[PDB]
């Protein structure tokens, strides 16, 4: 529910998450690793928007992927995480609001995101019609995923919302994106959306788009 959407509630969640089993909202890294890794290259600088107690960050360590920057607004869970991987130095952790990214434009090549814009749109009263605040907030991430990675960059989104709710977020000309889709995971019921800086929308999509914005 939009209880989701509140930093006290993560705090709340995350106690103790130190000494916990990770856990992966929308599949682990094993679900979607097909997808995500011809994707990726292993000198790519990777920020992964709302973190929380995943072991995807740790699953790319593993898999050659070591340039690896999480980020999450619980400072309850980035402690933890500081904590946890105390032993992979390679892997940055830090307490941010993905609304507003605190690192200088173009400092990325890869932005991933898993269940984090689930989270800013948890609770809306009708799936198909998008409330001020949630058009709003989602833009600010959006917006900011594009101006912290570099030119050619890509941002990969890992999500339940299929595209009939969520190409209208990532369809919007000025990302400076193209934008691809694929399933994986349970019941080929989630959802995992590519976008490329460089490329361009269908049509299709800025159509979309534009009942939002
Ligand atoms: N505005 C915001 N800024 C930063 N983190 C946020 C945020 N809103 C929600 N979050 C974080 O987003 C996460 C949503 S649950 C997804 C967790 C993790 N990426 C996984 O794949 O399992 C939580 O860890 C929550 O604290």
């Amino acid at each position: 529910g939009s209880g989701y959407r509140e930093v006290e509630y993560w705090d709340q969640r995350y106690q103790g998450a130190a000494d916990s089993a990770p856990y992966d909202w929308f599949g682990d890294f094993s679900s979607f690793r097909a997808l995500l890794e011809p994707e990726l290259r292993p000198e790519d600088r990777i920020l992964v928007l709302g973190c929380g107690n995943s072991a995807l960050s740790y699953e790319l360590f593993l898999g050659g992927f070591p340039n690896v920057t999480s980020v999450d607004y619980s400072s309850v869970v980035v402690a933890a995480m500081q904590a946890c991987y105390a032993h992979v130095p390679q892997l940055r952790w830090e307490t941010m609001d993905v609304r507003k990214l605190d690192f200088p434009s173009a400092s990325f090549d890869v932005v991933l995101e898993k269940g984090t814009l689930d989270a800013l749109l948890a609770g809306e009263r009708d799936p198909w019609t998008v409330s001020s605040e949630g058009v709003h907030t989602v833009d600010q991430v959006l917006s900011e995923v594009s101006r912290v990675l570099v030119p050619g960059g890509r941002f990969i989104s890992m999500t339940s919302a299929a595209p009939h709710f969520r190409t209208r977020h990532y369809a919007q000309a000025y990302y400076g994106w193209s934008l691809r889709h694929a399933t994986y995971g349970s019941g080929f019921h989630f959802h995992l959306y590519l976008m490329h800086k460089g490329g361009k929308l269908s049509v299709a999509q800025l159509a979309l788009g534009a009942q939002i914005l």
